């Protein structure tokens, strides 16, 4: 993989790289001057030569190509795919810039969460983008921090004598939504398994089915992150999962309990689980009913917590659509002259 990539290295006779942006499972992301659009920056993603990823990226880009011709304008702030080809075998995308990713800055910002007036914009354009392809019969599938990434990532720091640390603010906190690698149309074939540990729905853990809803889990999930600065699911395990969700959400509901054929996770009508055990403990200590979180009584707070309580409804059918997240009043404040 590197031994396909080094700065100075010319791809398709109009790429030159000049930075390396990232790195991932997929392989690297590095910026490059394309020499025949005026020297023009842009991101190219380089896939590693494993077929399950050759696979993802043959799939991104037949959605982005559809993406791009139905929103030109982009309006609905998906990235932009520019082209894409063939560098020793290995697939390459061409996407518009974009900054580091919403995980990035938190990360790089001291695992601080974002002010709650960039949370209310972030939360609108991501729900905005992905909601665009809902009405387009696709679920991304993938939803995390990592796949929001800023167009401009340019930042203000001063210290914050509230929390006795540096705080690094942004100046354009807009953000655009990446890797369509997993994205699903409606009529094609649902994968059992989707999402990242942390931002699985529960009807995708226990193989119930799922489609558009599962995405607003994630993003609930998200705005989650982005207000305390780590996630609320810190596991890998899927049955752990479940009882944190226990402890925060409430019990499962009964139907969806009875209708999984994963009945490993269950003993009759309640979770398998030792509340006294390594994981058990864990859970006690590190997990509380969600509204407990709130560092705020702020009337904004509590219509934000709202919202993240609609879109983390366990019944993926009552599960607020995000057509409606966009007409929530946690967004009132951004329709105001
Ligand atoms: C530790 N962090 C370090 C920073 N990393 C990073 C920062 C900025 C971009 N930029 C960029 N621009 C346009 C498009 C894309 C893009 C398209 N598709 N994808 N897919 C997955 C990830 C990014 C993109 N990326 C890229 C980076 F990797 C992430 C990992």
């Amino acid at each position: 993989m590197h031994l396909i990539c080094q700065s100075g290295d010319v791809l398709s006779a109009r790429y030159e790289i000049v930075d390396t942006l990232g790195e991932g499972a997929f392989g690297k992301v590095v910026e490059c001057i394309d020499h025949k659009a005026g020297g023009r920056h842009v991101a190219v993603k380089i896939v590693k030569n494993v077929d399950r990823y050759c696979e993802a990226a043959r799939s991104e880009i037949q959605v982005l190509e559809h993406l791009n011709t139905t929103d030109p304008n982009s309006t609905f702030r998906c990235v932009q795919m520019l082209e894409w080809f063939e560098h020793h075998g290995h697939i390459c995308i061409v996407f518009e810039l974009l900054g580091l990713s919403t995980y990035d800055f938190i990360k790089e910002n001291g695992f601080l969460p974002f002010r709650l007036d960039h949370i209310r914009k972030m939360a609108y354009q991501i729900c905005k983008s992905v909601n665009f392809l809902h009405s387009n019969k696709l679920t991304h599938t993938d939803l995390k921090p990592e796949n929001i990434l800023f167009v401009q990532s340019d930042y203000t720091e001063a210290y914050n004598p509230k929390i006795k640390r540096d705080e690094r603010t942004l100046i354009n906190p807009d953000i655009k939504v990446v890797d369509f690698g997993s994205a699903t149309y409606d009529d094609e074939h649902h994968s059992t398994l989707v999402s990242t540990r942390h931002y699985r729905a529960p009807e995708v853990i226990l193989a119930l089915g799922w489609s558009q809803p599962c995405d607003v889990w994630s993003i609930g999930c998200i705005l989650i992150e982005y207000y305390l600065g780590f996630t609320v699911f810190p596991t890998h395990d899927s049955k752990e999962h479940l009882a944190m969700m226990e402890r925060i959400l409430g019990p499962l509901p009964k139907h969806m309990i009875q209708k999984t054929r994963k009945r490993k996770y269950f003993h009759h009508d309640r979770l398998d689980w030792d509340e006294h055990s390594s994981a058990g403990r864990y859970v006690s200590r590190a997990c509380k009913p969600l509204k407990e979180f709130m560092l705020s009584q702020d009337v904004e707070h509590e219509r934000l917590f709202d919202l993240i309580q609609k879109m983390l409804e366990y019944d993926p059918a009552k599960r607020i659509t995000l057509r409606e997240a966009l007409k929530h009043p946690f967004f009132d404040l951004l329709k105001k002259s």
